[PDB]
């Protein structure tokens, strides 16, 4: 066990191993987050302090769920564990749990400059490629977007934030809804993985034109976008939408052609027009995946079969178990005392 110091930073008490110094606070629902200097390692870290990790079985439940997805993620484009840690000395004195990360400078937002088409190619590969290894372990991100991708001074990126959103978040003129696939924006169906490359398809638009693809002013304004650039659906799809409401409501509208994404990506390669109009597909049962999109003529220069890797399996049949608050705590507990750094 190291030994561990105290301090007071805005208000809150933090009491971390010695290892970790100069800490100044960066930001703060589910937590509060400090900046630091790892002096193990050598790297600049984010260190964050959980809110009331263990206040009801829902947030258990969630504390527990978040600790286990981030152990897993092992992969050059998606954010992995550093260090997790509490002062604790025994399960009856547990309850603060702090996580260590490589910290993060900038995101997609503070580079979507001016973006070759090479740069489209190198950032919507490594997506995929951290995609390819996520959805290989049965795992969806729920929540890709600009502000939950981290680039560096070399273009490289990294995958954050999975999705582990309430009603006020996703209501209005709100970048939280302009991603998301229209499936799980009103409720279809049960969405799977492919709701995730309706959003690396939208993200990518925007790289290409500077613009938001579907800025929609709420949901409804968002659905019209999205149906005038892809067509309204049909009876193939309609059958497979399980609310009969929803069904009726989209048979209200009159019908509409999907556009010639020529005309609306106006002097982009005709092979990353080709790619989108692949991503961009209505029925998610007809997407194409991540495994097959790196494989894209688009991907030619970047694509190596043999360094795209996949994840080991995941077990995660602790989604459909219910347990008490202090169950959950225990399960936390041996996980932070199990935890093994990375070489
Ligand atoms: C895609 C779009 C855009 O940003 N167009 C500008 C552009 C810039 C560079 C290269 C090509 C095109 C167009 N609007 C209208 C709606 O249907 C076309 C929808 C969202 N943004
Ligand atoms: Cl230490
Ligand atoms: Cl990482
Ligand atoms: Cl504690
Ligand atoms: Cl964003
Ligand atoms: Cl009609
Ligand atoms: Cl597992
Ligand atoms: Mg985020």
């Amino acid at each position: 066990r190291p030994t561990f110091y105290r301090q007071e930073l805005n208000k809150t008490i933090w009491e971390v191993p010695e290892r970790y110094q100069n800490l100044s606070p960066v930001g703060s629902a589910y937590g509060s987050v400090c900046a630091a200097f790892d002096t193990k390692t050598g790297h600049r870290v984010a260190v964050k302090k959980l809110s009331r990790p263990f206040q009801s079985i829902i947030h258990a439940k969630r504390t527990y769920r978040e600790l286990r997805l981030l152990k897993h993620m092992k992969h050059e484009n998606v954010i992995g564990l550093l260090d997790v840690f509490t002062p604790a000395r025994s399960l009856e004195e547990f309850n603060d749990v702090y996580l260590v990360t490589h910290l993060m400078g900038a995101d997609l937002n503070n580079i979507v400059q001016k973006l070759t088409d090479d740069h489209v190619q190198f950032l919507i590969y490594q997506i995929l490629r951290g995609l390819k290894y996520i959805h290989s372990a049965d795992i969806i991100h729920r929540d890709l977007k600009p502000s939950n991708l981290a680039v560096n001074e070399d273009c490289e990126l990294k995958i954050l934030d999975f999705g582990l959103h309430t009603d006020d978040e996703m209501t209005g003129y709100v970048a939280t809804r302009w991603y998301r696939a229209p499936e799980i924006m009103l409720n279809w169906m049960h969405y799977n993985q492919t709701v995730d490359i309706w959003s690396v398809g939208c993200i990518m638009a925007e790289l290409l034109t500077g613009r938001t693809l579907f800025p929609g002013t709420d949901h409804i304004d968002q659905l019209k976008l999205i149906l005038r650039l892809v067509g309204t659906p049909g009876a193939e799809l309609l059958k497979k939408i399980s609310s009969e409401s929803a069904r009726n409501y989209i048979q209200s509208l009159a019908q509409m052609p999907k556009m010639n994404f020529a005309n609306v990506f106006i002097g982009a390669n005709p092979l990353a027009v080709d790619l989108l109009e692949k991503m961009l597909v209505l029925d998610s049962d007809k997407r194409i995946t991540a495994a097959q999109a790196l494989a894209h003529a688009y991907f030619a220069q970047y694509h190596d079969p043999d360094d795209e890797p996949v994840a080991d399996p995941y077990d995660q049949s602790f989604e459909s178990r219910d347990l008490l608050i202090d169950e959950w705590k225990s399960l936390t507990y041996d996980e932070v005392i199990s935890f093994v750094p990375p070489p």
